[PDB]
């Protein structure tokens, strides 16, 4: 009997958790809620996520990942075990073969206490990675040629970027100009410009619904609604999807920056890669409208978008389970 198979992906504001014959068993926020003064869990989750606005007095909201950052090793534990008890198997961990996949952020410090809380758990072998590498092999990159693969991760609390070579990251970097930020930049905006204050929902909506980095074949506008800022009273208006296009490509400034930087580390071995194959886009939001055409316009090489880039890391994760297998 083989040894059960656990991936990991920590991610930077929801969670991913598969295991082998179950398949993934958790996809949602990496928050946790506890009545208060005790370790009695009321919310895993989105459950838990939601009470972060007002939540009731006898009860305490944990955030194991704050943005991909891990606040601390013993209620990241808590978070770990709350995962695998989802399997409702007993005695998930023992003797399984466990694979984390981290932002660079986590130090070696948290990679090894990770390690070690799994096998104090009952783990027979744990390994951790980065999460570009993960995700550029999840979107279906060939990560073990020596040819250069140039991925960039728009996730919610994290975008990062890197040159991976020959099974290995040759070089990252991270920033934190990511889907939470744009959602809350176009609240902003709306504030500030239309005078009325929407709900985040409202505003990853708008992303959703009418938001792009490219002029397309649509001219699309949107009817919302908020809080006047100055009566407080429910007010309608139009948002252009011309409006916001010019906000989100004041954003990704930051993201072409880091992409400028990644490339400007670019080894010679593997400057014709770069040029020539150019780069894949993973994250969730990967999927905003017209991201390939601005990116190939401003840098002059090929983009692609991953087919399944809400989901690139985990889907790494479990076509990594043969590689830990066969190098055993
Ligand atoms: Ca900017």
């Amino acid at each position: 009997p083989p040894r059960k198979f656990i991936a990991i992906d920590l991610g930077t504001t929801n969670s991913i958790a598969y295991i082998g014959g179950r398949g993934i068993i958790y996809n949602e926020a990496s928050v946790m809620a506890y009545e208060t003064g005790t370790k009695k869990l009321v919310a895993l989750g989105e459950d838990a996520r939601k009470l972060i606005g007002k939540t009731h007095d006898k009860i305490e909201i944990y955030t194991p990942l704050r943005n991909g950052a891990i606040t601390d090793l013993r209620i990241a534990e808590e978070f770990i075990q709350h995962i695998g008890n989802r399997a409702k198997v007993q005695d998930v961990w023992k003797g399984s073969i466990v694979l984390i996949a981290c932002p660079k952020s986590v130090t070696e410090l948290e990679r090894r206490a990770m390690v070690e809380m799994c096998k104090h758990l009952g783990a027979d072998l744990v390994q951790v990675e980065e999460d570009t590498l993960m995700a550029a092999l999840g979107a279906g990159a060939n990560i073990f040629a020596p040819k250069g693969t140039f991925i960039l991760d728009i996730g919610g609390g994290k975008t990062s970027a890197g040159i991976i070579s020959a099974g290995g990251i040759v070089v990252s970097k991270s920033i934190k100009i990511a889907g939470n930020y744009i959602d809350e930049e176009i609240l902003k905006y709306i504030r500030a410009k239309h005078t009325i204050s929407i709900g985040v929902v409202t505003a990853e909506q708008i992303k959703k619904q009418i938001g792009s980095l490219y002029k397309g074949k649509e001219t699309k506008k949107m009817v919302i609604f908020g809080r006047d800022v100055v009566t407080g009273m429910p007010k309608e208006t139009e948002i252009l999807d011309s409006e916001i296009r010019k906000l989100l490509i004041s954003i990704f400034s930051s993201i072409t920056q880091l992409v400028t930087d990644i490339l400007e580390s670019t080894p010679a071995e593997l400057a014709g890669d770069a040029v020539m194959n150019g780069l894949l886009v993973s994250g969730g939001c990967a999927q905003i409208s017209g991201l390939k055409e601005f990116l190939e316009s401003y840098f002059q090489i090929p983009v692609k978008i991953a087919k399944n880039p809400q989901t690139a890391v985990i889907d790494g994760c479990i076509a990594y389970e043969k590689e830990i297998r066969d190098r055993l």
